[PDB]
């Protein structure tokens, strides 16, 4: 199954991800986190496939995640960016870090779970 792990400030949020992705059959969630230092906490403990991601939150932003997930960690979940702020040079530095994908709030939750499959079952080099 796809192995999800949500990272957002938001807790109503992170429990409707929750309740939404663990009903899918082909995905659980094995972890969340609400802000940035426990999302880098939770991928020392978790192996996710997927990480949604989002940008503003206390202590580290989204962003120092993303960097800090490239530079540090051996295994590295494919990222989805989820957040209000889609700001032109946000977008593009997301892209420049690692991002797999950016996807803006509000959004739906079956489009999530499309991109959510198309981004565990993407590389150039077979
Ligand atoms: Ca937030």
């Amino acid at each position: 199954s796809i192995k999800v792990c949500i990272a957002d400030d938001n807790r109503e949020l992170v429990s409707l991800l929750d309740e939404y992705i663990s009903s899918q059959p082909d995905m659980e969630v094995i972890g969340t986190a609400y802000n940035g230092q426990d999302c880098l906490q939770m991928l020392e403990e978790k192996r996710p496939d997927i990480l949604l991601l989002d940008i503003i939150m206390p202590h580290l932003d989204g962003l120092a995640v993303l960097e800090r997930i490239r530079a540090g960690f051996e295994h590295q979940p494919n990222v989805i960016m989820l957040t209000a702020f889609g700001q032109e040079d946000v977008t593009k530095k997301a892209v420049e870090l690692g991002a797999s994908y950016f996807i803006l709030k509000p959004f739906d939750m079956e489009n999530l779970a499309h991109h959510i499959r198309q981004v565990y079952g993407k590389t150039p080099v077979v």
